[PDB]
């Protein structure tokens, strides 16, 4: 049974030794160093009164990705001020009001607001309606734009019917019950396989949708079994309908072990913590963490999901060795306490890199304190 029926949540620090009072002030002191911290290390920037956007500190720009992150974070940390600021933004500047895309979020800005691009990104939107049904479950809804639950459902109908709304698309796919990399390609991203966040939507959006939404986390659950490769456990960043790394896109090879496919063993990991529902997932933990096992951070590369090194270091060390960790929730074997170790021992990142190594290294404090938790009822 897993923490969804149970309301009880492994404390894995504390199951590795740590005192309950260390981890819940090293918990908090990652919130006031990412939000609040110095200009090295911060992520997070009020904007006004009302406002405040996640920073790509990399790319310079305002990611649908990153707003969406400090959106969880925040209710998973009690900061209503700071989630409301967040959704603001959001509301305000990224959400399209028509067209194709109208209800979908455009995924990037400048930090002004100045939209960069109109098509969405959907581990954004995901990510947006999650977090606003747990601020609903947590805090209740308020006036527009903070009617978090209608906000959130909003975002859903919009994600599955679209089609129907006009000429735009939806961002799963109707007949295999997967989410696609953008609405208009057939195929998909294995790290925005949410499966977790779908049994969640199947309790919370719209009455006509639940239905599908209970076939979409079984699917994506399938899914991810197809993706990750059976002896490495490594999944490329963009693959097919059927599992296989898709093809090399016009803006980039996307075949390989890199930034996005790190969410994976998080996400996995997260699902058998609430749901325990498919023991796959403890071995494909256990193989990823045993493909690590012997690598130091600082020689993280690009993988071949088959475990070819490039030459080619991670851009993002510390996001990895976080999913890598994140994955002892799941992993029985003799690597997870290491990786725990490992993990409290290492400090976020920081400087111009710092932004997506932070938020994986967040969620990753979050899970292994025992604190990302479902908020109900
Ligand atoms: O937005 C993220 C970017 O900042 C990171 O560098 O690569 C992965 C992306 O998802």
């Amino acid at each position: 049974k897993g923490a969804y029926d149970t309301g009880t949540y492994a404390n894995l620090f504390q199951r590795s030794g740590y005192r309950e009072d260390e981890i819940k002030a090293r918990l908090e002191q990652t919130w006031n160093d990412l939000f609040y911290g110095d200009e090295h290390t911060r992520i997070y920037y009020p904007v006004g009164d009302d406002k405040g956007y996640m920073l790509d500190t990399g790319n310079d720009d305002v990611r649908s990705e990153g707003m969406s992150y400090g959106m969880m974070m925040a209710v998973q940390m009690d900061k209503k001020h700071e989630f409301d600021r967040l959704w603001n933004y959001a509301y305000t500047y990224m959400q399209h009001t028509e067209g194709r895309y109208k209800d979908y979020f455009a995924w990037h800005c400048k930090p002004d607001g100045t939209r960069l691009s109109p098509g969405p990104a959907p581990d954004g939107e995901e990510f947006f309606a999650m977090a606003l049904f747990f601020a609903s479950n947590r805090w209740g809804d308020g006036p527009a734009p903070y009617d978090y639950q209608a906000q959130a459902r909003k975002i859903l109908h919009a994600c599955l019917h679209q089609g129907e709304q006009g000429e735009g698309d939806p961002m799963w796919e109707p007949s295999n019950r997967l989410i696609k990399f953008i609405p208009e390609l057939p195929f998909s991203d294995p790290s925005y396989h949410l499966p977790h966040f779908y049994e969640l939507f199947a309790q919370y959006a719209n009455e006509q949708d639940r239905t599908f939404w209970k076939e979409a986390a079984e699917a994506s659950r399938a899914y991810l079994r197809t993706a990750c490769h059976p002896v490495t456990g490594l999944s490329p960043e963009y693959a097919n309908y059927d599992g296989t790394p898709a093809p090399v896109q016009l803006h980039g090879d996307f075949r390989h072990f890199y930034s996005d496919a790190y969410r994976v063993a998080a996400n996995v990991a997260l699902d058998w913590e609430w749901f325990r529902k498919d023991p796959w997932q403890v071995q494909q933990s256990n193989r990823i963490q045993a493909f690590f096992s012997d690598i130091d951070v600082s020689d993280y590369r690009r993988y071949t999901i088959e475990g070819e090194p490039f030459n080619e270091p991670a851009l993002h060390p510390v996001g990895l060795l976080a999913t890598n960790a994140m994955a002892s929730l799941a992993a029985d074997g003799p690597d997870a306490d290491s990786f725990v170790k490992r993990f409290w021992n290492t400090p976020l990142r920081q400087g111009k890199r710092r932004y997506y190594d932070n938020c994986l290294y967040f969620f990753t404090m979050l899970a292994l304190s025992g604190n990302y938790r479902v908020y109900q009822q």
